């Protein structure tokens, strides 16, 4: 674990406890759930791409608790957990760029303070997620980076019509798989 990661973490811990004070339990535990898969993907795996998409994830985290609604901030944080969840299984250089681009994708919409955005971009991760995790094949994972690439324009787009309906063409593909 780097500096600049040891000093995001240690923001997690008090944006955990922060959640506690105000009675946001629930946002809290997701919080800690995300770091937690964080810390432990960074335990067992010295890539610099891992690195890479960690701290990426761990401010998009930071920076929903701090910007969003509580309940977006919760799809986030959970976003995030999945992500590592998924990369844990599997981290091809493939996968890696999938997660990468995805990790970008929230924390610039964590960045720009729109709660419909953060929400939608946030889903259409998770739908990318959750097919990675049904087949991580080499072929689904480069149609994936495709969709990836798409949600992290319509991040800086600010676009949540756009990012809805990648979610529905991710989890379709799916189906077509
Ligand atoms: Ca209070
Ligand atoms: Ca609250
Ligand atoms: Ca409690
Ligand atoms: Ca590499
Ligand atoms: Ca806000
Ligand atoms: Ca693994
Ligand atoms: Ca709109
Ligand atoms: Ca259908």
């Amino acid at each position: 674990m780097s500096d600049e990661m040891k000093k995001v973490m240690e923001a997690l811990k008090k944006a955990v406890e922060l959640a506690k004070k105000n009675n946001d339990d629930e946002v809290a535990r997701e919080i800690e759930r995300a770091a937690k898969e964080i810390v432990e993907a960074l335990r067992e795996n010295n890539s610099d791409e891992m690195a890479k998409v960690m701290l990426a994830l761990a401010k998009a985290v930071l920076l929903a608790a701090k910007n969003n609604d509580d309940e977006v901030a919760r799809e986030i944080a959970r976003a995030a957990a999945e992500i590592v969840e998924a990369l844990r299984e599997n981290n091809s250089d493939e996968m890696a760029k999938v997660m990468l681009a995805l990790a970008k994708a929230v924390l610039l919409a964590a960045k720009n303070n729109d709660d419909e955005v953060a929400r939608e971009i946030a889903r259409a991760a998770a739908e990318i997620v959750e097919a990675l995790r049904e087949n991580n094949s080499d072929e689904m994972a480069k149609k994936m980076l495709e969709l990836a690439k798409r949600v992290l324009d319509a991040a800086k787009n600010n676009d949540d019509e756009t990012a809805r309906e990648i979610a529905r063409q991710a989890a379709e593909e799916v189906e077509a798989d």
